[PDB]
């Protein structure tokens, strides 16, 4: 017997249809590539990306085309996520950092049949341009620009581009699991493919307070780029609530932040830690209170315990660090403290606040040994952290028959320790791990001694097996030009670097790695 | 094309295992039938609604068979919740004050196989046990007692069903949309199906910060009954985040409740107003400063503004006004600020705080005219209110093809105003409005203007027939401890606040307004009672 309830799918469409309605005069402020700040709002935002949708719609493309950015966070990056996954099509959000032949591949990979792209980014795109076969509309996202057109012929613009949409657009409706958007991780780059529920499901869990939790009366800054991860969801999320936003566009140093901060009475800001570090380092030497600053979230690497103390100490302002990655959309845990915690003396409350957090209702963490079996959530043991849940990944773009899952599990790659409320450790990563019965052994951290030999070109550095250790580095040499070091002397090299169980058992000289499409494909091993 | 994601059904049973995962330890407060207290947690409720639901299967209970409560807040009652649908049965929480007859009605036209019941209601199950033909089995929520084994022969109890389930059940896996519970509310009163999909809607809403959002350092304690509408969902909310919480049981008095949150630390209460009055009403008399409570969710009836003003002035606590129905399972608005009102003079800033409060992501709300057409959302137009969204009802039990939405809406039957930033004012119920000469009279902005008179502790404003006039309001007070109002001044308190042709034309004294089984104020009978004068 179903229930007798009103059916609704889970759209992303609604999200920004409810700001407008509700929240449409809720200041949005975009910092933008020529200097200029927007002032706008939720609902010239909504209006704007309905009248995109029906522009990208004219344009003939199929449902669920990918639509690609590489773009800043700001109000016309802003339109687009709504635009594109809004009107049924992909939102594929692309770093503009990587490597050029990292874009060409992701984007003829991805096959985007739109390309939006800031300012900033007009000499890689004219740069990589020719490579890109399968791009059909390439737009600058701003007004015509005549050196633009120079560099890129052919180039069209957003701001003429969005007068061709109908004022009267209606979203469409589709299944709620129809795809909504694209992020590829860091061999070659895999593509996550996120739906509308999953996307939905995600920005309510983070709109939930022991999480990030939006509020109307928020103030929020991402930082993180929308064009990585989604921006935390915070895109999503503040529509949600119809929290203000801040979008800081290109100047992520830190005077611009303290500023931003200062003239918009930030209340949440959301960073890594290396941009934080520039704005504490601009704040400590002007003196600044960052009145308006209550909290700030910082995941995406190990948030440094002294940052959060800074923060706490000298201004105030509470600390939310959260763990996730592409493939869980990403928010993954949040380090928020339970009610027993306020028993504690507040010197270990503090330490509380320093791994990656708990997970909230919607995601699941275990930690197995390496054979598959799980391993107690005690805090001490490690083991390799898988996760599932409403917005954790199936399988990678166009690559469904790896059998990618393990039992139901995604498997992060990270080693974890988990304690028994499920607060969690990032220790290591999965695949440098060498298993040498005892105390595990980094890889990388051995080949970075190795390389440093002035008499190695390169080195590579793997687990081989050991009757009696299990597993047991070994190091795979490439002498440097007219050298020709012994294996005695490279292993030497190790002593006082490194504990002397840690160094490598034997050298094994090769003329050259055996390279995939670009790095080592060290499963050889052989 | 699909996306990528991994899929999984939006199961009540993924709430209670989630808090027994990352909350096992965290803290349940249970005051019990008898007079005793129950210290358990998270992972306690799970494991004993694992089991339940184990034996609940085992019972032979066919899919969404109704499985019927008339239990107070309690660690039972919350098992049950969670054992009933996790196993796929609907769990129908029933109301334990209706009379007998509306009883018999609500259980047979719901036909539960299962009525779980406290030990308060032996005495009416017992009496009422012969017209419940289709109920299979009668659990009394307790060890086996052979008095109630005498009012009620066959009479099975939990602590024995219970252990008949497995330790190791595994819940089932179904459909999203399966129904998963049950109320009844008011011809005769019509059940809303909710299902596990609009549950945990639902529950993701109310988490939200400007909605509740419940911490897992929150003591919550739920006075609404979890048998009216669910104790506005917080048994799943609080699953969801793994708050902590107190279930006050059957003493809901106000030296009752004030004892509750000083002896363990409360931080967030959510009741009706009347449940209010006897706390504050207590509060005062012993002093306490009810030092852990931080905020309050208050709805159900209009929360008077000067209950507002005493909880922020005196004591420090927030109140989110809210406002709901069964039908919307209940979270429709909620009192929260807006970025732009902390620019605004300090006291236009506590009088915002007043109105039923603004929609949250999930709802939707508008205003229709007589003829059901849209009416401006202009903060002063009046139009019947109307609601639509994941967790809205779509059709009552029993009535699936009847015609109820209007354009794919639910009529709400309350009038209201809408302004353009989405706040909701109550006008009145559509049953309550007073239609004095050719206008319309809120009564309940008369109320809460008289309620607010320092002298009255409580008040409540009824149509009376006239006439000349159709019907007038009446002042029904009730006099503050300490205070004796004349009723001339109750009347020239009302002189500025509302039109002159508005102020009620007489006073009425009681001891005590007459009240409904949700504890919300029972004009029907006040207006009979008074119809004279
Ligand atoms: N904050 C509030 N102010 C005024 N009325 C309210 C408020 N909250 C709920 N209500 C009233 O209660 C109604 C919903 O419930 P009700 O009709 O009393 O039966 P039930 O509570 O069992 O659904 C609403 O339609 C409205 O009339």
């Amino acid at each position: 017997m179903l229930g007798q309830m009103m059916t609704q799918p889970l759209l992303i469409s609604s999200l920004i249809d409810h700001a407008a309605r509700y929240h449409g005069q809720t200041e949005i402020v975009s910092v933008e590539t020529d200097g200029t700040v927007t002032r706008t709002n939720w609902g010239e935002i909504a209006a704007n990306a309905r009248r995109m949708g029906s522009a990208l719609t004219k344009l003939g493309l199929q449902p669920q085309d990918r639509i690609g950015t590489l773009a800043w966070n700001n109000r016309r990056h802003l339109e687009i996520y709504y635009a594109a996954s809004g009107a049924g099509f992909v939102c594929h959000t692309i770093n503009p950092r990587l490597f050029p032949e990292q874009l060409v591949y992701i984007i003829n990979h991805a096959q985007d049949r739109v390309l939006f792209f800031d300012a900033t980014f007009l000499p890689l795109v004219a740069a990589i341009r020719d490579q890109l076969t399968e791009v059909k509309h390439f737009v600058l996202m701003g007004p015509r620009n005549e050196d633009a057109l120079q560099q890129i012929p052919g180039l069209e613009f957003y701001d003429e581009l969005i007068e061709t949409g109908d004022t009267d657009f209606e979203w469409p409706v589709f299944d709620e699991n129809t795809a909504s958007s694209l992020c590829y991780t860091s061999g070659h780059p895999k593509g996550v493919l996120y739906s509308h529920r999953s996307t939905v499901l995600h920005s309510f869990a983070s709109n939930t307070r022991d999480v990030i939790g939006y509020s109307a009366m928020d103030v929020v800054m991402p930082v993180v780029p929308m064009f990585h991860v989604n921006a935390w969801g915070s895109p999503y999320g503040c529509a949600m609530s119809g929290a203000q936003m801040v979008l800081p566009g290109p100047d992520l140093h830190g005077e611009a932040l303290v500023n931003l901060i200062d003239t918009y009475g930030v209340t949440l800001a959301m960073g890594v830690p290396t941009i934080w570090q520039g704005l504490l380092a601009h704040a400590a030497k002007c003196g600044t209170k960052l009145e308006s600053l209550e909290r700030t979230v910082i995941g995406g690497a190990a948030c440094p315990p002294s940052m959060i103390a800074t923060f706490r100490e000298k201004y105030g302002v509470d600390t939310v660090h959260a763990w996730g990655m592409s493939e869980m959309s990403p928010l993954g845990t949040a380090n928020i403290p339970l009610a027993k915690h306020r028993k504690l003396p507040i010197e270990e409350q503090h330490k509380l606040r320093e791994n990656q957090g708990r997970p909230p209702f919607g995601v699941e963490l275990k930690i197995v040994d390496d054979d598959g079996n799980d391993l107690p959530h005690d805090g001490v043991t490690q083991g390799d952290l898988m996760v599932r849940g409403h917005w954790v990944l199936d399988s990678y773009f166009q690559l469904k028959d790896q059998e990618l899952l393990q039992d139901g599990w995604f498997a992060t790659g990270d080693v974890a320790t988990l304690d028994p409320d499920g607060y969690m450790t990032i220790r290591d990563r999965s695949k440098d791990i060498i298993k040498s019965g005892g105390e595990w052994i980094s890889s990388v951290e051995l080949e970075n001694i190795a390389v440093a030999h002035p008499k190695l070109a390169t080195a590579a550095v793997i687990g081989v097996p050991h009757p009696k250790w299990d597993e047991r580095p070994l190091l795979v040499a490439v002498k440097a030009e007219g050298e020709d070091p012994s294996e005695a002397e490279l292993l030497e090299f190790f002593d006082g670097k490194i504990a002397k169980w840690q160094v490598p058992d034997k050298v094994v000289f090769v003329d050259a790695l055996p390279l995939n499409a670009t790095g080592k494909v060290l499963k050889r091993k052989l």
